[PDB]
């Protein structure tokens, strides 16, 4: 129902907390920060995350995007916290 998600971007670590039914930028971007993204449909590589900690964001959602959710490779654009969480936000120079 609202998970405290830490995300270590850039610029410092900022903590946003989210509602489970709100995909993790979507909250992020109103709090007023960004990540990169493309498609807004998990598409792609751009608001490519790492979980630092906790669960794993629900990502069944964003696929076709190569089966490494597992690496902790996240999709931010469609991701849904499942608990509290910390995760690296700019990451494509991982993924390639
Ligand atoms: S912006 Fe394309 S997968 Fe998230």
């Amino acid at each position: 129902a609202s998970y405290k998600v830490t995300l270590k971007t850039p610029d410092g670590d900022n903590v946003i907390t989210v509602p489970d039914d709100e995909y993790i930028l979507d909250v992020a971007e109103e709090e007023g920060l960004d990540l990169p993204y493309s498609c807004r449909a998990g598409a792609c590589s751009t608001c490519a995350g790492k979980l630092v900690s906790g669960p794993a964001p629900d990502e069944d959602q964003s696929f076709l995007d190569d089966d490494q959710i597992q690496a902790g490779y996240i999709l931010t654009c469609v991701a849904y916290p499942t608990g509290d969480c910390v995760i690296e936000t700019h990451k494509e120079e991982a993924l390639y």
